[PDB]
C-alpha cells in the first residue's frame, strides 16, 4: 500500500492543482491482475497534461514513495516514456529493499530526449499477492542529446509482470531484472552477483 508522492503523479491526493473530484484517494491499489489498467491506471489518457517536474539532463533529483505498508520490500524501476505510455525505458532499477526507504535519488542521463514525458515508478512487492504497483507523472525534460528513437534503442525496456502477460513474480524470491540498466541500487538480499529472476518468455 504505497504510492509515489514526489513528483506528483496523475490524480495525486498530494498535488494541490488536482480538483477534489479528480483525486484518486485509493491510489495505493495495485494494477488490475488482467492488465486492463496497465500502464499508469490509464490516467495518461484522460487527465490534463500538466508537468509536476522539470528535469535537466545530467542532473540528480529525488522521488518519494509514501504509504501504510511496504510488504517486506521488493524491487522498483524508474522509467521514461516519450509516447504517452506506449513504451517505457528504464533509467534506474532498485533491486531489493524497495521501498524500505521513502526517498530515492536518481540521475537523468545526458542522452535522454527533450520535451514532454511520463515518469513512471513501478514496484513488485516481495511479500503477499503477486502485484504490480505503478504511478506516472507528467514531466518536462531539457538539455538532453538524444531523440525518442536513440533513447528507445540505448535503454532497457521496463520489466512488466503480474498483468496477465504470462510473466509473474514469485513470493519469497527477490525480483532481479534481466535488463536493469547501468544505474542500479542494490538492497534487501540482492547483490551485483544475484541471478536474474524471474525469467519471462
Ligand atoms: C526532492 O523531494 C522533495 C519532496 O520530498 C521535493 O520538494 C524536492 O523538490 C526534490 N528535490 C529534487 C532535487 O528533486
Amino acid at each position: 500500500h504505497m504510492e509515489m508522492s514526489w513528483p506528483y503523479p496523475l490524480r495525486s491526493r498530494f498535488d494541490p492543482q488536482v480538483p477534489e473530484e479528480d483525486i484518486d484517494y485509493s491510489m495505493t491499489s495495485p494494477l488490475n491482475s488482467d492488465g486492463s489498467n496497465f500502464p499508469c491506471k490509464g490516467y495518461q489518457t484522460n487527465t490534463p497534461w500538466r508537468a509536476t517536474a522539470q528535469y535537466t539532463a545530467g542532473q540528480t533529483y529525488n522521488m518519494t514513495i509514501t504509504g501504510s505498508a511496504t510488504h517486506g520490500g521488493g524491487s522498483c524501476q524508474l522509467s521514461l516514456s516519450y509516447d504517452n505510455g506506449k513504451t517505457f525505458k528504464v533509467i534506474q532499477s532498485m533491486e531489493g529493499g524497495c521501498p524500505l526507504v521513502s526517498k530515492y535519488n536518481f540521475k537523468i542521463p545526458g542522452d535522454v530526449a527533450n520535451g514532454q514525458a511520463l515518469f513512471a515508478w513501478t514496484w513488485y512487492n516481495l511479500i503477499g499477492n503477486r502485484e504490480l504497483y505503478m504511478n506516472c507523472a507528467d514531466v518536462v525534460i531539457s538539455g538532453g542529446t538524444g531523440t525518442p528513437s536513440s533513447f528507445e534503442s540505448a535503454y532497457p525496456d521496463l520489466f512488466v509482470a503480474n498483468v496477465g502477460n504470462g510473466c509473474s513474480t514469485v513470493e519469497g524470491r527477490e525480483t532481479v531484472f534481466a535488463n536493469p540498466g547501468d544505474q542500479v541500487i542494490y538492497g534487501g538480499t540482492v547483490t551485483p552477483s544475484s541471478p536474474a529472476f524471474p525469467i519471462c518468455h
